[PDB]
């Protein structure tokens, strides 16, 4: 059975991957981690959830428990994930990360200790969205030529990143099936006379409001026609399963840095 | 040698867009046009209906009347007027390409027996876009399909007299057929008064109808939690037209099937 | 500080209201009822306060019954309301045309707010498609449509009769003179008048409603989505304290919301 | 009847001001303009226009022309429109502005001139658009304090300004309606590590693709539940025809800063 640390337990998706982990039959709850400043510190992770009680604590550091866990699953800050990625090289764990937000460098940087620690790394957990990046490759293979292209993303007020880990993961997908890379085409806001739009561009644009849990379109638009590819998360649990899912599915897995891809074999 | 084209119904809303297309295509001929017989526009220049100078070219009663003058006949008009066009085709060895939608089962199967003799390209949308999307569909049926409630929406303007669209049919085809289904077991398409829980496996159709809308289509594949959807939008019928004329080029001195626009496109 | 009691509160709706009444800092949740032969009777309503069999036993305890559950039991709690001058937030549906008459007569003498729909966004697009249907009605096309999750058996929804109705309403029509709810094989061209309803099912979507109002060349679309039905309980709440020390009479969402 | 100047007359607009202006029957196309650069300088406004021939040729200056019109339609660029706007003070002629990026001090510079020309100015000369504005302040005015506002519009890859004049107009409107100014809540771009929404800011994205004639969708975010009000334009003669709609209301009026409010009357 696999054991998991909830990194950031209090979160949004750490409450919610605390309860899928609980669920799922595969799978124990085996350790939490929270801010060492927070409030949660000390407490039972049933209690904060409500949900009766575990035999675990919220933790300020999981090095404090590393011998009650195989892998863990963190939806936090980028350097909060980077420290639990050194953890797991230090110690020979797992991990399945889900924080979005990272500078180019620190990808780079999760490249490298994934070729000594087994890593699970995506945008987006869903399977919704892991079909929509397929649907987008074939969609750029047959219009990416002739059309102009845009993502649009809508979240919550409390997500702190723009555009979306997913959205930018929707580029991606679409840039490298045109042999382009995102960098070069990416256009992130458009603010007062930006003159005429160049063909190649790939326009951002991003709404934050309310509790939208994640809406993403992708808009493949010609002289007469257009085709829009949408996905929408109605509820985080969603994401909370398909992650639990993947920490089963990398236990026992070489080192390697793997995506949801990978995980649900959609490649 | 160029195709020569008849365009039936050449009054209609897609008649003046397939002659300006068909006139503006270098490697095509405008060659005839027909009307219902009773039509105010009979006798009328092919030229005067689009206001483009004038052809040489009068709209017919009757393409039978005409059938020296042209190899291909383009037909966006009534289911009728089409079997008649698709006999017409039979006895004096043209082709055709059928835009028409809102066939019978019966009707279709007419079609399919006729173009063992005759070269027939039919599909419900002429444009590349949609095109894709039935294959997007495909793909997205192969792997959401069992687990999903599967709805399709359309919206069109207020004339069309057929509901859902040609077009939303096919989409519903083409997911079925990537199931291994057949549409017309899964099918619901009106939802009135108390239904009950929605069933596992039917394809549900909404059709709305207003203003001038050209058409938009959406397929949609929900679970518990996410859903996705696949949409096409059109902005302008001459897209329809000209994907027509393209498919009647495609089709000129080809032997006799049942074509489709994947088989014009690749 | 409005003291609620919430009828049925093992219920979808009861354990929302709870929570929106608990969360909203001018409400206290006093009070909670459920089913005599109820599993829930005798517990905390934490899961301070317990599940009762029955609200007479605490009268006391409370100014408002927040009511969300079967049409026998509503109108239970509509005696109770009356015998002790109590009011009372009606969300129960399915009420027979008798049924609404003794209602109606009841609040001659108890202050009820009743509603179809108290979400407080429904209510605005309500009277946000009364405005358009006065601009643009007579020349557009006007269409309804509405998406809802798999188990639900009625189609259209009750809230998009009632945007047809808003509709109609501002035009001076009655919309079963206008409503087409399903389009089938050859319809013919559209009618200037109708107003098409479309109707989608699919999997776990609380509910999202749009009036289209189309003309040739442009188009207006009025949308509302429900993401949680926690809309619902904490417009019931609004209502609840809007209620308290109001003279009796039959108030709607309209009056609450101040929409005149 | 009333005399038209159409200014920018082979752009978009232009070629649809020219074609709603002699459709309308109480209007009149007396002149039109270019750049002077322009390869359609001496050009007959029909043969621009396709549609016969009038006896008018396009300008490389209206000064040349101002004695054969009575209103300016000018869809063109802010420097543009800013001498059309002089040369309406200096020879006592009225003007239509649908040019939209002017800057905060243009825009004063335009309330200025208006005290003394008739102008009519919008952001948008479609019926929908103005009811919507009339929609937003009633939401606003609801939702508003409570809720997260968010206003999105997607254009055509030509539209050279960010976001749209209707988007800014839409944010004014609600702006105005809750009792605050828009530069103080306005939100146009978000990149990086934004962190948490404010309360009060309006939010804009920009979407720029294809031939899209205008989408705008202010959206109204609580809590579990959320409105939508969209308009959507499918063809640009609905502002040409609200535009000359104008012009026509304009025509002997007295000098004044005129909306479409005005015009129409809500
Ligand atoms: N890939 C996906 O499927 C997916 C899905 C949902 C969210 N996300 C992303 O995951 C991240 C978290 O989202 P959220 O809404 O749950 O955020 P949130 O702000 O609710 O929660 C983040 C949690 O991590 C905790 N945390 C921060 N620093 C920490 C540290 N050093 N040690 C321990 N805990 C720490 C915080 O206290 C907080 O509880 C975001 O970057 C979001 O974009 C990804
Ligand atoms: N596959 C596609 O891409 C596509 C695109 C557009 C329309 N369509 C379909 O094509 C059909 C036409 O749409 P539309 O707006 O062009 O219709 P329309 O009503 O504007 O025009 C159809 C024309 O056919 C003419 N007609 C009818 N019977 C005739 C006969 N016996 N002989 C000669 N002329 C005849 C009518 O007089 C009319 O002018 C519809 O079935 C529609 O659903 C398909
Ligand atoms: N209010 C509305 O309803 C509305 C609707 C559509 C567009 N617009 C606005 O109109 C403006 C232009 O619209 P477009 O899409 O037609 O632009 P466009 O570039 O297609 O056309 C602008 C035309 O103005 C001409 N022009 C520029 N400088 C000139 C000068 N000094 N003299 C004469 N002509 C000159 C240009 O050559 C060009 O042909 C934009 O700011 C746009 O946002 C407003
Ligand atoms: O791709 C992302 O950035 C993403 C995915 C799911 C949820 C969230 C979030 O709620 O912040 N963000
Ligand atoms: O698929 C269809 O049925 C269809 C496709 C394009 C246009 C029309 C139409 O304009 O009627 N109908
Ligand atoms: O609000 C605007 O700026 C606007 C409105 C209509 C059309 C256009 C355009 O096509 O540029 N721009």
């Amino acid at each position: 059975m696999v054991r998991i640390a909830v990194a950031g337990a209090a979160g949004r998706m750490g409450r919610n991957l605390v309860k899928a982990a609980h669920h799922n039959p595969v799978a124990k709850v085996a350790a939490g981690s929270e801010r060492p400043e927070s409030s949660l510190v000390g407490v039972d992770l049933g209690e904060l959830c409500g949900e009766g009680k575990f035999d675990v604590v919220v933790c300020d550091d999981l090095a404090k428990q590393i011998d009650q866990f195989d892998v863990i699953i963190d939806f936090t800050a980028p350097a909060s994930t980077l420290n639990n990625l050194a953890l797991c090289q230090q110690y020979g764990k797992s991990i399945v990360i889900g924080t979005t937000g990272f500078t180019e460098e620190q990808r780079e940087q999760i490249d490298l200790v994934a070729q000594q620690v087994p890593v699970v790394m995506a945008p987006n957990y869903s399977v919704g969205v892991n079909l929509v990046f397929k649907l987008l490759e074939k969609a750029a293979k047959v219009m990416g030529d002739y059309c102009d292209i845009e993502i649009v993303e809508a979240h919550h007020r409390h997500k702190v990143d723009a555009p979306s880990g997913t959205a930018i993961g929707m580029g991606e997908a679409i840039a490298g099936a045109m042999g382009n890379k995102l960098s070069d085409v990416a256009v992130y806001a458009r603010e007062g006379i930006t003159g005429e739009r160049t063909k190649d561009e790939i326009g951002f644009a991003t709404i934050r409001a309310g509790d939208i849990v994640g809406e993403h379109t992708a808009m493949f638009a010609d002289i007469g026609e257009r085709v829009e590819i949408t996905h929408k998360a109605t509820d985080r649990m969603t994401f909370a399963n398909g992650a639990v899912k993947a920490a089963v599915w990398l236990h026992e897995k070489p080192a390697g840095f793997y995506t949801m891809t990978d995980v649900l074999g959609l490649n």
